[PDB]
């Protein structure tokens, strides 16, 4: 584990992270996919490897030595509200179960389901509350990585708000 385990947040491409092993906001298929999922592919191409797993669930593929975390967060636009919250909960508690499981001390998170998955919605709070229950158990420096300077602002704000 960390000494003191935190949590922090870093606006840039989560393909250049610190962190021991990186989370995917992978597609159930497998596929390379958009945004986050696109740079992880470019950047650990070899982790693809049957990394295909359902709607909510977390399947670990070794690129190399380096763990990739493939989290399949809901698409809003296909479940409702209340199936959505509760697979991208689900997502989530799988990603704390892998992390557990590698041993790391660290891992890089992106906020599952608020890209392309998110319906046209702002899920900021939605997500970042799921990855809080999960994660907030384990001993790992979780480090979450966003593209947008107010998103930046406000999960730092949710992350100081608690400590
Ligand atoms: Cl990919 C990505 C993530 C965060 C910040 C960025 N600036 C330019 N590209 C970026
Ligand atoms: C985080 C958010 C959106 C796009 C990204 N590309 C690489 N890292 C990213
Ligand atoms: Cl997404």
């Amino acid at each position: 584990g960390a000494m003191a385990p935190s949590y922090r947040v870093k606006r840039m491409d989560i393909a250049k992270n610190d962190e021991e092993c990186v989370v995917n906001a992978a597609n159930p298929r497998g596929l390379p996919g958009d945004g986050v999922c696109k740079a992880v592919y470019k950047k650990w191409p070899e982790s693809f490897k049957n990394s295909a797993t359902p709607v909510g669930t977390a399947k670990t593929v070794m690129c190399g030595t380096y763990p990739v975390i493939h989290a399949v967060g809901p698409n809003f636009s296909n479940y409702t509200e209340s199936e959505g919250d509760r697979e991208l909960a689900a997502a989530y508690r799988e990603v704390a179960k892998e992390v557990t499981r590698l041993g790391v001390n660290s891992v890089a998170i992106p906020l599952l389901s608020t890209g392309v998955y998110s319906g046209g919605k702002d899920r900021l709070t939605q997500s970042l509350n799921h990855l809080f229950t999960a994660m907030d158990s384990t001993d790992a420096d979780v480090v979450i990585y966003c593209r947008d300077k107010e998103w930046e602002k406000k999960i730092s704000e949710a992350i100081q708000m608690r400590t």
